[PDB]
This record gives C-alpha cells, sequence and structure tokens, in this order.
C-alpha cells in the first residue's frame, strides 16, 4: 500500500478543540462528526480533537482509526500502551475509587493487572452455577413489573425498572446476596448512577442546552467529595457481601481493601453500567427487527427448551442459532462502548484499506468502534441489522470482526491483554435476556428515545405466549 500523510488538523489553540467539541456533542453528534470528516479527508484515518479538552484533559489531539483493518492495532499490547486511558485523554480522580488505580486503568506490564484480572476470572467462574437460576428469577420479576406498568399506563419504561433488576441479579449471582436484605435496600442504582456521572460527565451530554452543559459538565471535573458518602455505602456492601471472593483475593496476594474497590468497580461500573447500555439497545434493535423475527426467535427458543426437557442449560443455548446470531448482531451493529484508546509505544505503520500511515511513538490512537464494525469493506449489508448474519459456518467466521470486548470475538481475554474480563459472561447474559423475552412473549412493540449513555425504551405491547 502507498504511504499517505495522515490528513486532518487540530485548528487553533483553545478554539479548535472547542469547535470540534460542539460538533461532537451538539451540531453533528458522534457518528456524523466522524463520517463527515471521513468524507472531507477521503480517509478512515485522520487527525482530530476529542472531548473533553478544556481543563479536564491535557491534550485532546488523537489519530482516529475508523475502519476494521486499522482499528485492531488498538488491541496489540506490543504496539500500544494501555495505561490510564480507559476513559480516553483524561482519567477520573483516584479519589473516586478509594485512592487506587483500578484494574481497568492498568497496563498489562503492571503486576497487579495480572492479579486483579485473575480475581475477576475467579469471581465469574465461581458464579457459574448461580447465573441461570438467579437471572431467571430476577428477570421474571422484571417482566411481571413491566406487564403491571403496561396495564396501568399503556406503556412500560424499561430502563427505570431494569436497572434495579440488573443490580439485584449481580448481587445474587456473584455474591449470593439479595440487596433487599442489606442496608443498600433498593438504593444501588441511584448511588451507582451518580458515581458513574462523576466519572464520565466530560464525555456525555444530558440534553441540557450547551450554554448550561458546557460550563457545568464539559469544562471542569465535578468534585469527588460530593459522591464520597454514596460510594461508601457501596463499599460497605461489597466489603460485607464479598466474603468468599475476598478469600481468593487473599490467596492471589491482593489486599482486602484493594480487592474490595476493584470488585465494586467491576460489578458497578464495568458490569452493571455495561448492562445498562446494552440491554435497552438490544430491546430497541430486536424490536425494530419486526414481528416475523420475534416469532422465529420464539419458535426456536421454545422448541429448543422443549427438546431439552424444559431445562435451560449452556448446551441448549448452543442449539439456538438465530438467538446466538441476533446477540452477536446487536454487539456488531451497536457496540455498547464506542471509544477505545491506545498510545503508540514505538513508531508504527498502520495499514488501512487503501493506504498505510506512519505514527510516531507517543501519539494517542483512538478508534470509534461502530465504524470498524459497520465497515462495508468487511461486512455486506453493513448498515443493516441482519438477525441471521452469524448463522452457519461462514457466518461464524465473521465473528473475528465483532469487537465489542476490545478484541476479536473469536479471541479470549487473558492476563496478557486488555480484552474485557467478562467477555463470556456478557455474551451469556445477553443470550439469557433474549431467551427470557421470547419464552414469555410472541412479539412486542417499543417506543424509543435518547439517553445520556445508550437508549431509553418503553414497551407499548407485550404479546404473551
Ligand atoms: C455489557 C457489559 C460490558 C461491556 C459493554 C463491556 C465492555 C468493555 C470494554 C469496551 C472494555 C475495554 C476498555 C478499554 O478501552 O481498555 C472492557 C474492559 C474490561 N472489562 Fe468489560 N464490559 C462489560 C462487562 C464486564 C463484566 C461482566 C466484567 C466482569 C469482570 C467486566 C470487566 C472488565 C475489566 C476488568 C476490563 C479491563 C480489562 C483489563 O484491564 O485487562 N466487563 N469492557
Ligand atoms: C457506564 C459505562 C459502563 C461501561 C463499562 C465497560 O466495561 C467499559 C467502558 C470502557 C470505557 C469507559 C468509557 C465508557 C463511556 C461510555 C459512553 C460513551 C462511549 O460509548 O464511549
Amino acid at each position: 500500500l502507498p504511504i499517505r500523510n495522515i490528513p486532518g488538523n487540530y485548528g487553533l489553540p483553545i478554539v479548535g478543540p472547542i469547535k470540534d467539541r460542539w460538533d461532537y456533542f451538539y451540531d453533528q453528534g458522534a457518528e456524523e462528526f466522524f463520517k463527515s470528516r471521513i468524507r472531507k479527508y477521503n480517509s478512515t484515518v485522520y487527525r482530530v480533537n476529542m472531548p473533553p479538552g478544556a481543563f479536564i484533559a491535557e491534550n485532546p489531539q488523537v489519530v482516529a482509526l475508523l475502519d476494521g483493518k486499522s482499528f485492531p492495532v488498538l488491541f496489540d499490547v506490543d504496539k500500544v500502551e494501555k495505561k490510564d486511558l480507559f476513559t480516553g485523554t483524561y482519567m477520573p480522580s483516584t479519589e473516586l475509587t478509594g485512592g487506587y488505580r483500578i484494574l481497568s486503568y492498568l497496563d498489562p506490564s503492571e503486576p497487579k493487572h495480572e492479579k486483579l484480572k485473575n480475581l475477576l476470572f475467579f469471581l465469574l467462574k465461581s458464579s457459574r452455577n448461580r447465573i441461570f437460576p438467579e437471572f431467571q428469577a430476577t428477570y421474571s420479576e422484571l417482566f411481571d413489573s413491566l406487564e403491571k406498568e403496561l396495564s396501568l399506563k399503556g406503556k412500560a419504561d424499561f430502563g427505570g425498572s431494569s436497572d434495579g433488576t440488573a443490580f439485584n441479579f449481580l448481587a445474587r449471582a456473584f455474591y449470593g446476596t439479595n440487596p433487599a436484605d442489606t442496608k443498600l435496600k433498593a438504593d444501588a442504582p441511584g448511588l451507582i448512577t451518580k458515581w458513574v456521572l462523576f466519572n464520565l460527565h466530560p464525555l456525555l451530554s444530558i440534553g441540557l442546552p450547551r450554554v448550561i452543559e458546557e460550563p457545568l459538565i464539559h469544562t471542569f471535573s465535578l468534585p469527588p467529595a460530593l459522591v464520597k458518602s454514596d460510594y461508601q455505602r457501596l463499599y460497605e456492601f461489597f466489603l460485607e457481601s464479598a466474603g468468599e471472593i475476598l478469600v481468593e483475593a487473599d490467596k492471589l496476594g491482593i489486599s482486602r481493601e484493594e480487592a474490595t474497590h476493584n470488585l465494586l468497580f467491576a460489578t458497578c461500573f464495568n458490569t452493571w453500567g455495561g448492562m445498562k447500555i446494552l440491554f435497552p439497545n438490544m430491546v430497541k434493535r430486536i424490536g425494530r427487527a419486526g414481528h416475523q423475527v420475534h416469532n422465529r426467535l420464539a419458535e426456536e427458543i421454545r422448541s429448543v427448551i422443549k427438546s431439552n426437557g424444559g431445562e435451560l442449560t449452556m448446551g441448549a443455548i448452543e442449539k439456538m442459532e438465530l438467538t446466538k446470531s441476533v446477540v452477536y448482531e446487536c454487539l456488531r451493529f451497536e457496540p455498547p462502548v464506542t471509544a477505545q484508546y491506545g498510545r503508540a509505544k514505538k513508531d508504527l505503520v498502520i495499514e488501512s484499506h487503501d493506504a498505510a500511515f506512519k505514527v510516531k511513538a507517543g501519539e494517542m490512537l483512538y478508534g470509534y468502534q461502530p465504524l470498524a464494525t459497520r465497515d462495508p469493506k468487511i461486512f455486506d449489508r453493513a448498515d443493516e441489522f441482519v438477525p441471521e448474519r452469524f448463522v452457519g459456518e461462514e457466518g461464524e467466521k465473521l465473528l473475528r470482526h465483532v469487537l465489542w470486548s476490545n478484541g476479536p470475538e473469536t479471541e479470549t481475554p487473558t492476563v496478557g491483554n486488555k480484552q474485557c474480563a467478562g467477555k463470556d459472561f456478557v455474551v451469556l447474559v445477553a443470550r439469557l435476556f433474549v431467551i427470557e423475552i421470547f419464552r414469555r412473549y410472541d412479539s412486542f412493540d417499543i417506543e424509543v428515545g435518547t439517553s445520556p449513555l445508550g437508549s431509553s425504551v418503553n414497551f407499548s405491547s407485550l404479546r404473551k405466549a
């Protein structure tokens, strides 16, 4: 491939980044922000300013990678450093996390990265026999509540009930603890939501006019002191509930305090927060796929469970070809977390589809994942949600290009890489979610709106089996 100069520029000091921020948040939105520049520069690799800039991030300047050939450089731990860039060009204060640099911020060259990721592998493995029954019990209560709400109001707000459900499910599945039996009661979602806001506010819009939003959430960090007592309630819950896991933390050579802050973060931020984005998104996309798809899913799921003597098991799920494919297609079409960063460790040559680009050691690389996973040079019908895309031997090959986990779907997270520690768990619970829907309902209708993180979704009809 021909070597091309990386196009784009960062504009003037101060005002360049501000104008780009306004495009990103207000005047274009993320997807068009990136696509308009791909068109202007005739390139899927270019220089751009990223939020937050201002007084939050020292340096907004990145090289953006917006196709599925160049993007995977971001997984290569021999090419990029992954230290303190979980959230991009700024890092939330460690005051927000008990004074520790939590696992998600650690480069694999740091010894505690290996220890803490092993702790999480253990948490997940040791929960294996509680996941199915607790998911089935907690999500059954959710759909009960949504039917109730639909009957009263003519619509049922998914997110406002499902957030409680997700935390209850995680407390019961991971820690054998029902939050209702603790001092947290039903408060966890509100507590976690406020704390996540204090971490992520520089990257989000809450729909307020820019004249209010810009000085309030886009210019300076929100003070960690204001969420410390809320965080303390969560900390004490984990300290008191995570006993069996903390025994393993002890064997792995992790202090009780460090392990507890990490368990808090993995459960509340990575898992519950990731589920808060994914599940409403899935409901939106599957809803849009229409009633014929719903009926095919119902028929497959119910038939397979019946073939399995009414017992839902991991083996039964392997038989549900459309269900598996629909979950992967949700993850491809709409990656729940769109922003991955890495800093070049050395001089690199990054290949795209039609040219190669040289980057210098120290340059911040950035990828907007949806442009890599809807790359029309890799996927046919790239902008179409195709339920059956991954069905069959040939369909399954394309999974190497599904990147939601910060690595190919065909790869495994390890202590040596920065791929999502909960990769298998996420795919499993997404499957169980679809199963629980279509074992109960033939089809459904939805109303949809925007949310700071993912999607706001109401059910307007739930057609019972
Ligand atoms: C739908 C839910 C989830 C989504 C969308 C998601 C997504 C991601 C993504 C995109 C990253 C890469 C971060 C980066 O840019 O470096 C990541 C990393 C990570 N995730 Fe997940 N995740 C989810 C659930 C979970 C679960 C269940 C766990 C349980 C352990 C988990 C633990 C982690 C950890 C520890 C990392 C950092 C990995 C490392 O340092 O090597 N996540 N996740
Ligand atoms: C509330 C968000 C929880 C997602 C946790 C998941 O494990 C990984 C997150 C990885 C990067 C941190 C930044 C997350 C910002 C999400 C909103 C904007 C976007 O999609 O990039």
